[PDB]
């Protein structure tokens, strides 16, 4: 049904080369913070909670940027409300 | 305001190593197909259209998996309706 989704882009220090292992390490670190609030990563890059309590989402967002290391390694935090979600096999 | 979003995961042939340049090449290829329908990539991994015409979204999804190469290099296609979207600087 309906869910909240948290998305973000990592700060890039090296525009010459990719650092995919660095990227996985950041994701699973942010994941640790967000799991305290029931927000858990898709098969993709989005952190989802089917509990659409605004207070829970707010205290997830307080937990991010309250942590100095969160500010200093992320560049865009966004939240969405997702109202539909379908998989296409066809 | 309100938008449609298309998301996907690439088939992974090599579970030992990352292939980030291969991943960018797939994304910009799928991007070429999806841009015919006004669906264009975020700063992240989502393909968005603020035109919420169901027929346009359907003919985007027809264009995907109609292409043999699309089926054979993607493993999960999903669509969402996103009703809110906020950036957090705070």
């Amino acid at each position: 049904a309906a869910m909240y989704a948290i998305a973000f882009d990592l700060v890039v220090k090296d525009t010459q080369d990719y650092h995919p292992k660095g990227v996985q390490e950041a994701y699973t670190d942010i994941g640790a913070v967000l799991a305290k609030f029931g927000f858990v990563r898709t098969q993709g890059s989005l952190y989802t909670n089917m509990n659409e309590d605004m207070a829970n989402l707010f205290q997830a967002m307080n937990a991010l940027k309250q942590l100095a290391w969160i500010s200093q390694s992320v560049r865009d935090i966004r939240a969405f409300r997702i109202e539909q979600w379908s998989d296409f096999t066809d």
